[PDB]
């Protein structure tokens, strides 16, 4: 009864246009609420006008002339350029020109599709050169520990508060008796602590969480039957998951 | 005859994926799909006709948003909300869903009207992005705490200099083993300014050689501000880049000489 196809593009969230090529200047006679909301302006604002009202200083000329001769051919054109908000907001549009020919083949009328990419074209990228700059920035800054920790040959370790889970320098695992590749967790050092220590060592280990610095003298029998003194000074740095960092020495020697 | 309607065509040719069902049918199925709602899901017309939309639903589908539509509908009320839908492939997508009643002058519902935008990357990619971006930022505080900590605790006399700069950063034992100030602005020429006229070659040749990424060592003498002699032993090697970073840590050896 009333049109499907006119209410489609009435309720459609998709921005749309239709100019008559007859007209002089190619000017708008329908644009949809969704456009009107897209674009900030008033029906009576844009009826008349050519589209290219839309286009600003941050606009494309190759954009442009791409349009302009799309249009000339009376082809179809899938074109992403920016365009401007009334508030004067610039936007990436995925825009969308097709003709509309009858039967005959004559030109009728140009319809349009108007989406707003800004985030695909502009937020996406953006936010992925910003995680490769912290990747390398990441990289940057382990490789600065890792030198240090090598060169100075420190018995450096870091520890997931709740996880459990255990970094160890080149050092640190030659203190212990430790595998320059296997994988180490509190339990690791733990199954080496000398029975009479293995409290005091567990009770230090949960009061990490505190964020305040401490020390921890313990004793240890490698797995090669060696028993060793070790100071251990670690501090806990708070946050969402907890990471306490320690620095082990061998004091076996002042004995 | 001749005037094809502008409004036909503008659902033809749109890039947003649309449908229209007809309430009086049974089960308000679909009798039209633009070709960009057979582009999203993969279908061929004929396989969408005649069936009601709820074929987009699947496991991962809320009840929630299924009992909203439903309710609206039945209402007779325009909806806007965010699905997850499935392509014929299986494909997961979030559906930005608008589904609208068409209704005649006297107003009765002849059809209803929608519009399926795929928003997957604002409610998907974006999130996960972002998510993934706050991981690293955390990171990259947490691996400089643990740099400032080592130099604290270990008494490490460590220094970075931009290569081609000249820019370093000094911990407070590099500083205290040269003459210098706690914050005081450090560069290549405020430790060559230091160093043993005899030795300041060596030092220079060896800090130019530095861009190679090989690693280096360096024996020089200093006499700092307060007229002290000290024998320092410096071991340093470049970080290789589009920005080059060297790194190095300096020991007072006069003490065993
Ligand atoms: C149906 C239709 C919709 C259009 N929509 C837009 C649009 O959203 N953004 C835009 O920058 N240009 C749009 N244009 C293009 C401009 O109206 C115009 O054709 C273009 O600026 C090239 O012509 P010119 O060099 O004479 O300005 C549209 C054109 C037609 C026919
Ligand atoms: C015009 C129109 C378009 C619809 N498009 C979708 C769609 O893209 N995705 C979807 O999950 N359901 C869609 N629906 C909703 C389902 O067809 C159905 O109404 C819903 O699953 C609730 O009814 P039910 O509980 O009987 O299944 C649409 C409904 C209408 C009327």
């Amino acid at each position: 009864a009333t049109d499907p196809f006119r209410a489609a593009v009435e309720f459609t969230l998709m921005p749309m246009l239709i100019t008559n090529p007859h007209l002089p200047d190619n000017p708008i006679v329908f644009a949809n609420p969704a456009f009107l909301k897209l674009t900030g302006y008033e029906a009576d604002e844009v009826m008349g006008r050519n589209c290219r009202f839309l286009q600003g200083h941050g606009t494309d000329p190759a954009h442009v002339r791409a349009i302009k001769s799309a249009i000339a051919a009376e082809k179809p054109i899938d074109i992403d350029i920016i365009n401007y908000k009334k508030s004067g907001e610039a936007f990436w549009n995925r825009l969308h020109i097709s003709p509309v020919h009858n039967a005959n083949g004559r030109l009728q009328h140009f319809v349009s599709s108007q989406l707003d990419v800004t985030l695909e074209l502009s937020r996406l990228v953006e936010l992925e050169k910003e995680r490769k700059t912290l990747s390398i920035e990441t990289a940057r800054s382990k490789d600065q520990l890792d030198y240090i920790v090598e060169v100075a040959n420190i018995g450096f370790w870091t520890r997931e508060f709740y996880s459990g889970k255990m970094t160890c320098s080149a050092e640190c695992r030659r203190i212990y008796g430790f595998t320059p590749d296997e994988p180490v967790h509190f339990d690791t050092i733990l199954d080496l602590v000398v029975l009479e220590d293995r409290m005091t060592v567990v009770q230090k280990a949960h009061q990490a969480v505190t964020g305040e610095p401490y020390s921890i003298e313990y004793r240890i029998v490698t797995r090669l039957g060696e028993t060793r003194w070790l100071e251990t000074r670690a501090k806990a740095l708070t946050g969402e998951n907890p990471l306490v960092l320690g620095i082990v020495q061998d004091v076996t020697e002042r004995k």
